[PDB]
């Protein structure tokens, strides 16, 4: 029903109304009270990325990409693990690389619980500017595949 209207994700539906949330398909009252306790949990976290010395980068200088990871909501239990067996904490890899070239340029793993930081540093070769992307990909939830074009040199 969701692919005949134009909608695919849970952003293409949380972006709805409570009543246009219960007018997509069937409801009953457990099913609000789990689906909202879910988009409660979930990972709501933006980005913020930082370069130093942008321009005046050459070939054979170590660079450093900062990641300050913006948690907009409370982190209030693990994650909802209905089909899992364990109480896992969430993880977080903060990957950079080369979307054409295939090149894993750096990842780090993360846990966070609030808005915290993450260094990277890597190694670009010479001539001149390297179009890298940076993903920031959890081992538990879909839908915050954030990754954000730039370059360097």
């Amino acid at each position: 029903r969701c692919t005949d209207k134009g909608v695919e994700s849970v952003f293409d539906i949380m972006e709805m109304e409570d009543e246009e949330r219960n007018a997509l398909l069937q409801l009953t009252d457990s099913q609000i009270a789990d689906v909202a306790r879910f988009c409660n949990r979930y990972p709501n976290i933006e980005l913020s990325y930082e370069v130093v010395d942008k321009d005046s980068i050459r070939s054979g200088g170590p660079v450093v990409v900062l990641v300050q990871l913006e948690r907009e909501e409370e982190v209030t239990g693990p994650v909802i693990a209905p089909l899992f067996p364990q109480k896992r904490e969430e993880g977080w890899w903060v990957v950079i690389g080369d979307a054409k070239s295939n090149s894993l340029i750096s990842i780090k793993r993360l846990t966070l619980q609030q808005k915290a930081k993450v260094k990277l540093d890597f190694v670009a070769p010479a001539t001149g500017a390297h179009n890298y992307t940076l993903y920031f990909m959890s081992d538990a939830y879909m839908g915050c595949d954030q990754e954000y074009k730039f370059s360097v040199d």
